[PDB]
């Protein structure tokens, strides 16, 4: 499972694979969330940006990263 308990996903992009940004949450715009963190919830008429990965944006989710956001998450895969 996609269960990262108790320390950073750190689940490392694609070409491809959807990446998801919220203004509000980021701490700043690099700050970002895969499909299996990323929780709606926590988001409700927040300013999503989801993109798509290319060979340029190359990273790593960061739920978990308490620094990097300015909510507490609630991991998806969690759930
Ligand atoms: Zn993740
Ligand atoms: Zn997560
Ligand atoms: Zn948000």
């Amino acid at each position: 499972v996609h269960k990262h308990t108790g320390r950073n996903c750190g689940r490392k992009f694609k070409i491809g694979e959807p990446l998801y940004r919220c203004h509000e949450c980021g701490c700043d715009d690099t700050c970002v969330l895969c499909i299996h963190c990323f929780n709606p919830k926590d988001h409700v008429n927040h300013h999503v940006c989801t993109d798509i990965c290319t060979e340029f944006t190359s990273g790593i989710c960061d739920c978990g990263d308490e620094e990097a956001w300015n909510s507490p998450l609630h991991c998806k895969a969690e759930e």
